[PDB]
């Protein structure tokens, strides 16, 4: 047996998960399996629709699982997907006048909280000797941070790609910093406790399929610039310029290196004060058999 369902939680902006969707490589797979996507604005909205049973399985960036963790969810990671550091960004206005990572000090900062740009943020804030007490935050999802952007109400937003290069090639903005040297963990794939225990073998197949759609960024770049950029509605250009940033990110199994970082942002997000438990990672890491 194979499962029946698998409602798989995704979010556009991973553009290899929006390649397996389209070229439906998980349905020709899995043929006696109702494979169903459902698309997320970012990762702690969809670990909450994890938590409640919406999906059970789902692609996020590594501070969502935290979060959720630290609130009580009982997920399992299930799979690790490389950092793109040049694909995370602080972006300002292009009006502006702050150009380093300085002058951020007193200013509104929209971003997703809990999410990737969060952890991006509190790291690049940290080289300058500024830390999350020495910003405003704008808790925004990705769409409502834009508008709150194009009508001037933030200073900087913390944001990954498409958004970063959709911004910076229309005008509206400057990078006042991307994720580079910090040494960012990357994404999970999570997962249902009790999914993942019922159909080990099931999850690690969808990895591995997961696993060659990625690859289609670069051994498919022409086709996947025109699907993207007709999926998204973004022009080929910016489409081209998200390809650039990103090398391989290929889902594949949790290395030992990467749980310990998992567990450091752990700490250091609980010391900052910005989680209220200790966070311990490793009872909910899982390999199959």
């Amino acid at each position: 047996a194979e499962p029946a369902q698998l409602r798989i939680g995704y979010q556009k902006a991973v553009s290899s998960l929006v390649l397996a969707k389209q070229h439906r490589l998980l349905e020709q797979r899995f043929p006696r399996t109702k494979i169903t996507w459902v698309e997320f604005p970012a990762g702690p909205q969809l670990l909450e629709a994890l938590n409640v049973g919406s999906i059970d399985l789902g692609g996020a960036g590594d501070i969502p699982p935290l979060f959720a963790q630290a609130a009580g969810a009982d997920l399992l990671y299930v799979g690790w997907v490389p950092p793109t550091p040049k694909a995370e960004t602080i972006l300002v206005p292009s009006k502006s006048a702050l150009r380093t990572v300085a002058d951020l000090k007193g200013k509104r900062i929209a971003f997703q909280k809990g999410s990737s740009a969060h952890n991006l943020l509190l790291r690049v804030l940290a080289k300058s000797g500024l830390s999350m007490r020495d910003i405003t935050p704008l808790y925004l999802s990705p769409a409502n941070a834009r508008a709150a952007f194009a009508a001037g109400q933030v200073d900087a937003w913390a944001i990954w790609d498409p958004w970063y290069s959709a911004l910076t090639l229309d005008g509206s903005a400057r990078l006042l910093a991307n994720g580079e040297g910090l040494g960012l963990t990357g994404g999970f794939f999570l997962s249902s406790r009790r999914y993942a225990t019922a159909w080990g073998p099931f999850v690690q197949q969808v990895m591995g399929t997961l696993n060659q759609a990625d690859g289609l960024l670069e051994r498919d770049r022409a086709g996947s610039i025109k699907t993207l950029a007709q999926v998204s509605g973004l022009p080929p250009a910016v489409v081209e310029r998200t390809l650039a940033h990103r090398p391989p990110a290929s889902v594949q199994p949790l290395s030992a290196q990467v749980i310990k970082a998992q567990q450091a942002t752990a700490d250091l997000f609980y010391a900052q004060r910005l989680l209220p438990k200790r966070v311990l990672v490793a009872p909910a890491v899982w390999r199959a058999p």
